[PDB]
């Protein structure tokens, strides 16, 4: 409520960011996607790089509901309504994405966001997340819903 309502010049700064430059997300996330397979790295001070780029992800995917303070969320777009998606967020922080693939489809972060910290936890404990597994996601799910906006 706050230079939002229309999404008309000021969708831009959500949604050439949503794809477009794909620089942003997808090129600081090649580092960790890198690392979760590959951890073997002779560089330290890409380790805290890569570190930055994860925390620094989470401002790129879940802009679209901080930034939706000049981007109506109500209006966005299909797109930028999908994310942040499940697929490039729980793989920023580890969410066990082998759990995450045990979740029905019509079931995305779409509908974690949506739901309850406290039925998550127990969503999340039914799809493989081992009790204190869930807890160590569910401090980093958060992040999604204190992102500000």
């Amino acid at each position: 409520g706050h230079m939002d309502g229309g999404a008309g010049a000021a969708v831009s700064r959500a949604l050439q960011q949503c794809g477009q430059l794909q620089k942003l997300i997808d090129i600081s996330i090649g580092s960790l996607r890198g690392l979760r397979t590959k951890c073997s790295v002779s560089n330290d001070l890409t380790q805290q790089e890569i570190r930055t780029l994860e925390a620094k992800l989470v401002k790129y995917i879940c802009k679209q509901q901080q930034s939706k303070l000049s981007v109506t969320p109500s209006d966005r777009t299909a797109e930028l309504n999908s994310y942040p998606r499940f697929s490039d967020w729980l793989y920023i922080f580890n969410v066990r994405p082998e759990v995450v693939q045990e979740i029905p489809q019509e079931l995305t972060l779409d509908a974690l966001l949506e739901m309850d910290e406290a039925k998550a936890k127990e969503m999340l404990r039914r799809w493989g997340a081992s009790t204190e597994e869930c807890s160590r996601l569910q401090q980093a799910l958060t992040c999604l819903r204190k992102v500000t906006g």
